[PDB]
């Protein structure tokens, strides 16, 4: 219930989410933390492989604060 995941903080995301262009309809958490994860890479990920891992750490995160957010379906 608390100010963790309300429908402003959700709307800021979501927001955030159509801004990179990385949402989309009728997806799922998987989907978006790849997409997320796509238009995150760029020198310091492929020249690192320790920040190629932050990358995909932190698309996947934003996926699953994406999906308690209720804008992304869970993977089947
Ligand atoms: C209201 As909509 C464009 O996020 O399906
Ligand atoms: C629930 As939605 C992110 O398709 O408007
Ligand atoms: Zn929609
Ligand atoms: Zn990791
Ligand atoms: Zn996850
Ligand atoms: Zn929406």
């Amino acid at each position: 219930l608390s100010p963790q995941y309300n429908w402003v903080a959700c709307g800021i995301l979501e927001g955030g989410l159509k801004a990179a262009g990385v949402l989309e309809e009728g997806q799922y958490n998987r989907e978006l933390a790849e997409a997320i994860a796509a238009k995150g890479e760029g020198f310091w990920t492929t020249q690192f492989p320790q920040i190629g891992d932050w990358n995909e750490d932190q698309a996947a995160a934003l996926a699953d604060r994406a999906q308690t957010c209720g804008l992304v379906k869970a993977d089947t």
